[PDB]
């Protein structure tokens, strides 16, 4: 009806059955080979895990349960005054495989608003963190400290059937998603507003809107930005560091809190979630190296020299994406209908027309197209969100949606310990000989 | 004058060359397949990564740089009036591939003494944690917050050359290893000793003994147990959840504190490290519902009630080991020397004769044999460390040695971001149909 | 060293040496027991013969010199415009144990093009055959009458050293393989194409392509099918009747023509190569009895009848396979690439999902899974190859590749007369009492 | 339709030289087309084979050939035209855009 748990309960047997038969008939099918190079190259090209909530096509980009981002923009419920998709409705889609109705989304906003609550020990810890503790470290530590609230951990300690793991993973994941904006906003306010009162949860407002209120922003357009941002950074299949971390840690039956916190330690990695910032610091420098205004000739020229110094243009390229990221596209659409005459945004666009043709001619790109992180920084900066070290925290809150939707499914489907076999160089040489 | 950083400096270029040559000749060589079953079954027997410090043979158990546990028990230096191997020396071995001298180990003990010091914010955080936040959570949280002290994070922001990454990891790894007993003991004292403050570092003591001093123990044989415990838990190849988590998070260039804290979130999972706590809960439960010395048919009953309830027997089974874990045997060796008659040990021994024939007949176990977690807890209990909820913290402290040894090498060898491909069931069903 | 014959000459001494040593070490090693039941039950389970070219694993399916069919589909050369592996490349693998280069396969295609010719006497024979003489009988007779061309036969008559048998066997085997499409296509055209002139070999075309031309087919897709079919039917270890027959007859130093023709008389048996046809007759009826559109429900119904009838679902089960046959799989993949909406295919596709689980409940079948013969006929019928009595001739042309590859090796390695001991029931009753 | 016409040649004119040339092109053109790439399908259509059949029976007037196609295609298009009206299919009237307009519409 409206209760998401009940809808999910109904789906799991079906999906259990679908997989049982699949594996019966096709369990022994070879889907891929493993080379020495792949073992050294971070499992690049390896089909390593089943992840249900989203799949990243090299060419077309991310699909959430089959739906492209444009399709989500159209089908997923919006706020009443709204153009952008609510993350509530995305989460529903990932969980159910089905586009929610307005009522179902309405229901979920209120579910989340009611679960939004921090215990004193976490509030205290955050309030006591020094200012030189990075926001992703505060988030990670705080979510870890939240596992004192874990239903799944408690229930497992008391013994419980394997068949029932998913129900308590569901309640914990719902609690954590609920609480995350409270943690993330306490960190912002503590760091960047001298500790002012994060403020209330409006039980009739959507999750993003309570978040932007708690951050201390009001522009409806910033709330619309946050709706889109939380929606599109939600999931990116199972192989990205943060998603994989959550899956790997979760497979040992660590609870959602621990699984998510580990994922945030992955997201905090420069090669993962700290790119949005690298981009902005690179854009910033660039506009102060060839002036604010720059013609397509002199910009093209900067890019070629950049590349000749043995240096890459940040926010371009990807591990798996082989074409323009639809997450970039949608941010660009937002930019050009909302802040087309922003200086920093003009540069980002100017690179959009010039950088792809370069890189191609250089050859060493594989993906000469932009990723999400090429665009996200300038948008946040435009609305007043100038504190760049905090940007990944927004990415984190978003990613909880995807990784926790899947965590619920992993445990419902009885996925086991993730535990591959390793080899040393010495050993791998010997194996090769024999 | 001994300096492990200088030995590393020599060794790294040699291994870089070798791996370059090896990949030159064998990079394209197939070393295995991927099946559907593997993808659904947590990558079981998929050869997913290179990990240098230790390798697990299914048949023979763990080797550390080629050396068995028995070999390490004989070859590795010891404390002067001691019999068990110093964990310092194992770390040396893991890092260099060379058995250390007495002098090298002495140096390492002194090095970890000197870098042992906690910042006041971490002190503050630990002192304020509630008694119902699980020790592993306190540990992970505290280690995440230590990342404020990370030299790697700091240097990476400033654009440090990739050729320098390993030196920074080394420095952070040495610091964290040095600090770890400090954190672990404060958690112990705070939870279980009303926050006594006895806990200093003697600069002429080895790491294990300084640890047991801070825990408030005096028995020489507890210190020897601790030395062995920390040595044997140190590393178990790269495909275990904690090692793999560390590897994954560190491949994103997260610093050693973040990589270790995520590792601990994985180690805290019931199907991983937390099993050493769960074993003693399960033992306590069976003793309450039995005598202290039950018949073999009554043990079979208790085990059967566990298995028919959709629960696992803690400490039994393994993803890769296909016989008894040598870390189990070696702990058996210690008990039979030092506490052969202890009642809980007779039970543990008792279960060895019973549990494996069950499990085989239950069918849901490729391996019916015990792992290290089946045996650790009873040794601790004997010496008065009855706090079962603390047991995984000791495991965590030990497992730092292995994962950080490798992390140094991962960075030294330029291993890239770990990013496998995932598929959905729907996506997989279509891939097998084309 | 480029000629196949020279590569082969170089490999032979190594292998003689390797077997000599093995037999020296382990000749008297007992590898199996012989029961009374096995003697009455056609050597079922008995490890009777050394056959180098291919090994059938009960669970995994056939391997050609170590390589799975999926691997052969990836590794063996294709026609320049092609997807499916060339039977040339497979023969090369069987003979040398090595995956050929592209040029090697090219060479072999030209090699078989030059050797492809029939003596007048065999053409008269085929042209004089009546339409009621089954195609397999016409094939066997023609190949037997080709032995007038046997180099080996005449060389043996003039006297030749044991060491030299293989060279002549090679030349006869290459000649026979080249000739077989000419024979097979003359049969087809005489029976079903009103003796139309079969036409010329094109020396730049591969073997299968000249075959489908001479049959009077043009669809490149039928050529691809034919390439795949002749590759996967090539060999199935040595204990299948056709392979065993070739081996046993060959062990008397009967020439390859005699050896192969005898193998075709075995392949013509209903319990061997005539199975493709029974499947197709059965399905045809089934589509008539349950209509050309049927429900999983009503089909599963129809299966349970045919078992309670006492009859077996054709194309399911096998003497040694205990899982789905990879030869079935690869025909499945081809269908759902090239003709997924053929009614007859979709029925076969429905059987794949239902019959497996049904054969299991009934309990009687050791192997509940389909074998190659379940799939082959619907494919041939789809491309217009509707003369069901001819199907086994395609199988025969394929299987020549495997049995002749082994025949060369059997003579190279000096395998002697196959000559087991028999007993009567009377004598076996006596033997057991003693 | 190409294969079907090949069938008819090999039954009734298997040795005609032009049929032979069409048949040799089959072995050659698909590989060249794939190499140039360009076309997603290097395989022949019905029009590759139709004319060499006509030529054989003496209809050498190649500029007439599309008239036979025209006469045939009446059967399909009028069979559907009946049905389009039986079913009340309305005016076919898609929307068009200019490049300018499409550049804008992608930016809004």
């Amino acid at each position: 009806s409206t209760n998401l748990k009940d809808i999910l309960a109904d789906l799991i047997p079906k999906e259990q059955a679908r997989i049982k038969t699949f594996r019966q008939q096709h369990g022994k099918t070879v889907v891929g080979q493993i080379t020495v190079d792949m073992m050294y190259g971070g499992m690049r090209g390896m089909k390593g895990l089943v992840y249900e909530t989203s799949v990243l096509d090299p060419d077309e980009g991310i699909r959430f349960r089959g739906f492209s981002i444009p399709e989500c923009q159209k089908l997923l419920p919006k706020a009443k005054g709204g153009e952008e998709p609510l993350p509530e409705g995305l989460f529903w889609l990932l969980v159910t495989g089905h586009i929610p109705t307005e009522e179902q989304v309405s229901w979920l906003s209120k579910e989340w608003a009611k679960r939004a609550a921090l215990p004193s020990h976490v509030v205290t810890m955050l309030d006591n963190f020094p200012t030189n503790l990075h926001p992703m470290s505060q988030l990670s530590a705080a979510v870890t400290a939240l596992n004192s609230e874990s239903n799944f951990a408690r229930a497992y300690a008391q013994g419980i059937s394997r068949t029932k793991y998913w129900e308590l993973i569901y309640e914990d994941s719902m609690d954590l998603i609920a609480k995350l904006p409270c943690v993330a906003a306490k960190i912002y306010r503590n760091l960047y507003r001298e500790g002012s009162g994060i403020g209330a949860i409006d039980s009739n407002l959507d999750w993003s809107h309570n978040f932007t209120n708690m951050l201390g922003y009001t522009d409806h357009q910033f709330t619309e930005l946050t709706r889109l941002y939380l929606t599109i950074h939600s999931d990116h299949e199972g192989g990205n560091v943060s998603a994989h971390t959550s899956h790997l840690v979760g497979s040992a039956l660590s609870d959602p809190y621990l699984s998510f916190a580990a994922a945030m330690n992955g997201l905090a990695g420069p090669l993962h979630g700290l790119a949005n910032q690298e981009v902005l610091v690179w854009l910033t420098q660039l506009q102060k190296e060839v002036g604010k205004d720059v013609s397509d000739e002199k910009l093209r020229d900067y890019i070629w020299n950049t590349l000749n110094s043995g240096r890459v243009v940040p926010g371009y390229g990807h591990a798996v994406l082989r074409k323009t990221d639809p997450r970039y596209t949608c941010q660009r659409e937002f930019a050009l209908k909302h802040l087309p005459n922003d200086p920093m945004f003009k540069l980002v666009a100017q690179l959009y027309k010039i950088v792809p043709n370069v890189l191609l001619e250089q050859g060493k790109a594989k993906n000469p197209w932009p990723n999400v992180d090429a665009h996200s920084g300038v948008l946040l900066q435009y609305y007043g969100m100038t504190e760049m070290n905090y940007y990944t925290v927004l990415f984190g809150v978003s990613r909880a949606l995807g990784v926790l939707a899947q965590l619920i499914w992993s445990r419902a489907l009885g996925f086991p310990l993730e535990r591959p076999k390793s080899m040393s160089t010495e050993g791998l040489m010997k194996f090769v000989d024999s």
